[PDB]
């Protein structure tokens, strides 16, 4: 007898698009620690500033495998992690049109800077030179190689110092004299783009008012839900510099579930085309993405929540195989524990126990309305 602990609205299912020189991996174990406060899990439950982030393990392919697409369509957002010194290689190319076909906003976060070599302004031009995506810096580094002492935030008009240790932040300080003159360049050439992106914007800096941060906010996420616009953040996973400021462009830019398109799908036996919206109201639909042996519960079989409630020790419908199955126990892996819910809402993603005959890519469903969202 729970109601929901997060709303739909501050939900973020999100994936990191990155291969593993890019640092995927060592990127991933810090926003599962910021995440998780107070091996490879499929999908780790975690907050950040009172928001529900899914994070979704995504695989490294490198083809147009059909489990990139299902990967795609459980996860809402992305995280591209680029490289500092390479920038965007011939494999990250074949990621990033993918998920520009079934709309998948992005956040771009340029890693390694601390890295020898490492160049920001060069890795934000291969984005619009290769991809040919409208990606734009909302930060600026301040330094390179074992220089990079911080981070400057375009946005709120500020600069961050990490003093390279266990606590890391630092509070927001005026930008250094040094870099004023880039910083307000590169924070008109943002507002510019932005301001193509929403005509109200247009409007006030046509007349010479003045765009408020909060304006500013919105119409890059309006720009990025839209698949527009490319949001181009900087740090070092390794070191752990610029990691929160990523999870903070998750609640800032990257969509809640209501943001994407209502999934589509059919009723058996028929072409009819259905939607199912995401909301606790509608009648419930599931898609299975992972089945996962686990060595305390025996098979885990993850799913995200489109529409609808579950309860626990219930029945739904396996439409894919045409099957009853009964979801005895669902379970949320946090980053250092499981959590036994006794309730999963839309736009939410677990574990269910107990599952017989279901596999990746099947659909579960309520027993009274009948729906299958993946082809087949
Ligand atoms: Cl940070
Ligand atoms: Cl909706």
């Amino acid at each position: 007898a729970m109601a929901r602990e997060f709303s739909l609205e501050k939900t973020r299912n999100i994936g990191i698009m990155a291969h593993i020189d890019a640092g995927k991996t060592t990127t991933t174990e810090r926003i599962l620690f910021y995440t998780g406060r107070i091996i490879t899990s499929a999908a780790t439950t975690a907050q950040w500033k009172g928001y529900r982030v899914n994070i979704i393990d995504t695989p490294g392919h490198v083809d147009f495998t059909v489990e990139v697409e299902r990967s795609l369509r459980v996860l809402d957002g992305a995280v591209a992690v680029l490289d500092a010194q390479s920038g965007v290689e011939p494999q990250t190319e074949t990621v990033w049109r993918q998920a520009t076909t079934y709309g998948v906003p992005r956040i771009v976060f340029v890693n390694k800077m601390d890295k020898i070599g490492a160049d920001f302004l060069y890795s934000v031009g291969t984005l619009r030179d290769r991809l040919q995506a409208n990606a734009h810096a909302i930060q600026l580094p301040i330094g390179a190689e074992d220089n990079f002492e911080g981070i400057i935030d375009l946005v709120e008009n500020v600069a961050y110092f990490y003093e390279d240790d266990l606590g890391t932040r630092s509070d927001a300080k005026e930008i250094p004299e040094e870099y004023k003159e880039q910083a307000e360049e590169l924070r008109n050439s943002l507002i510019e783009a932005v301001c193509e992106l929403d005509e109200e914007l247009m409007d006030k800096y046509l007349e010479g008012e003045e765009i408020t941060i909060d304006e500013l906010k919105a119409g890059i996420r309006k720009g990025t839900l839209n698949v527009e616009f490319y949001p181009v953040l900087v740090g070092s996973a390794f070191k752990n510099k610029g990691v929160q400021l990523v999870l903070d462009a998750v609640l800032d830019y990257l969509p809640a579930p209501t943001d994407v398109a209502a999934i589509k799908g059919t009723r058996p036996d028929t072409n009819e085309e259905i939607e199912r919206h995401s909301s606790d109201e509608e009648p419930f639909s599931a898609l299975a993405f992972k089945v996962m042996t686990d060595p305390y519960v025996g098979k885990l079989t993850f799913f995200r929540v489109y529409s609808g409630t579950l309860d626990s020790g219930s029945y739904v419908k396996n439409s894919t195989k045409g099957k009853r199955e009964r979801v005895g126990r669902i379970l949320q892996m946090h980053a250092n524990s499981r959590e036994e819910i006794s309730t999963v809402y839309a736009g939410d993603i677990a574990a269910a126990v107990g599952l017989k005959d279901t596999t990746t890519g099947d659909t579960l469903c309520d027993e009274k309305d009948l729906v299958i969202l993946e082809s087949m």
